[PDB]
């Protein structure tokens, strides 16, 4: 009788776990069909704005954290508090607190009062090294809780670059790290970030922050761990790092599926290289499950929200099939203390979530164009084309303007 549809996003071994999560939800609750609208990852937000910009919004979707505060003020996203409070059994208690409270908003503050939505998970970015690339090369193996300086990162890198098969061309790399997803560490980690304390002033010109930057543009253009510009060019370093061609890359529990798949090689999982802070730093990264506010529904789209984020059922179908890890805590401990369930190292994600991960700067802010506008224009840097001094300096006042018009809409939007 019933009918719901929900829309997400997902590389394509989370496409097939949700689906099949979905089915399962369906042979529990027979009288609730559900019509499915999956994306890319890098399709969804154009997907999900045009929905809601013609007020046609899935019963259950997908979310980013950082436009909670805009869906409420919207009215996008239906108050789920009470239909939580109702179920069956569960206990959000047991799930991460830091993922429960950004879906929480008491009508001025996100983290704490009424759920507008539940932590699909929490997503802490890892630093994955090829264990089997270190062990043919004799390199020492990376400390497992001893977050390389930035100048050993360089150092070992560079002795992983190299010609392996002789034919005078290098074959490996150090790394090749993405700066959209591997950035921030270094920023962090360097005592810098994108904004103040405030979230409402742009700090890339920051010396800490430039000084990251320059060091992670270094990475391909001065130091030469990674593949050339031309050779990433050929094949993207995700590919050459499931190919066994990089000594790093950062690891995801999204990627834990793919990487069952695709790679040979023994990986493990270590902190980042840290900065002058000497703390390793990244993210921890979360989708929302929310439900549209106008379902005609809320019962069984809470249900579905509910199934995939915290039925335990419906989670151990989830972290079977390697997509995230355990959003219970207590689950998650005994997950990342069992060693059958490779990357040895699982218990860094823990630590991520618990001790040094960070928030994506657009969390804090009403919306994330301020942001997006730093990595429009970054390539250049990022090619050596430009200076990490001279681009914060153009992308700034960009940036700013943008921050502010963001500060301002929110005090309109919400009034
Ligand atoms: O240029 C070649 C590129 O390489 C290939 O991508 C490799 C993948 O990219 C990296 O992962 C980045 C990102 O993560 C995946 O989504 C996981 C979900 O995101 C997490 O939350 C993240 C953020 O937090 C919130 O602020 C906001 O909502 C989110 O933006 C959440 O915990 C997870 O459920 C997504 O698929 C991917 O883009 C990894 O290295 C690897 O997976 C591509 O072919 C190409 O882009
Ligand atoms: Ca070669």
């Amino acid at each position: 009788k019933i009918e719901l549809t929900f829309m997400f996003r997902g590389q394509p071994q989370e496409q097939t776990a949700y689906k099949n999560v979905v089915k399962k939800f369906e042979e529990k609750h027979p009288n609730v069909k559900v019509n499915i609208v999956v994306t890319s990852p890098d399709q969804y937000a154009t997907k999900l704005r045009a929905a809601i910009a013609g007020r046609k919004i899935p019963d259950v979707f997908y979310f980013n954290p950082g436009e909670l505060r805009a869906y409420v003020n919207s009215n996008v996203l239906l108050d789920i508090t009470k239909y939580v409070e109702n179920s069956k059994g569960v206990n959000l208690q047991d799930i991460w607190e830091k993922g429960v409270n950004k879906y929480r908003f008491d009508g001025e503050k996100v983290g704490q009062g009424n759920l507008y939505g539940l932590p699909k998970d929490l997503g802490p970015f890892a630093l994955g090294y090829n264990k089997t690339m270190f062990e043919k090369a004799g390199i020492p193996l990376p400390d497992k809780d001893k977050p390389y300086t930035w100048q050993e990162f360089i150092d070992v890198c560079k002795k992983l670059t190299k010609d392996t098969n002789g034919d005078g061309k290098l074959d490996q790399w150090g790394t090749g790290l993405n700066a959209t997803w591997t950035l921030q560490g270094f920023v962090w980690s360097n005592g810098a970030d994108w904004i103040d304390e405030s979230k409402t002033k742009v700090t890339v010109d920051d010396p800490k922050f430039i000084e990251a930057l320059q060091f992670f543009a270094d990475m391909q253009n001065k130091y030469k761990v990674t593949p050339s510009i031309a050779e990433a060019q050929t094949l993207d370093t995700y590919q050459r790092w499931l190919r066994g061609q990089l000594g790093f890359f950062p690891v995801g529990p999204w990627d834990l599926a793919a990487f069952d798949q695709q790679i040979k090689f023994e990986y493990d999982l270590i902190p980042w290289p840290a900065g002058s802070t000497g703390k390793p730093a990244t993210w921890v990264g979360s989708l929302g499950i929310g439900v549209s506010s106008m379902t005609k529904h809320p019962k069984e789209a809470v249900e579905l929200a509910l199934y995939l984020s915290a039925d335990p059922e419906g989670q151990k179908a989830l972290v079977d099939q390697r997509v995230q890890l355990p959003n219970s805590v207590k689950v998650a401990e005994e997950w990342a203390k069992d060693p059958s369930i490779k990357p040895a190292n699982k218990q860094e994600f823990l630590d991520i979530i618990n001790d040094y991960g960070h928030s994506f700067p657009t969390e804090y802010t009403y919306n994330g164009e301020w942001y997006d506008e730093f990595y429009r224009n970054l390539q250049p840097v990022l090619d050596g084309k430009m200076s990490a001094e001279e681009y914060v300096k153009k992308a700034k006042p960009k940036m700013q303007k943008l921050l502010d018009q963001a500060i301002e809409q929110e005090k309109q939007a919400s009034k």
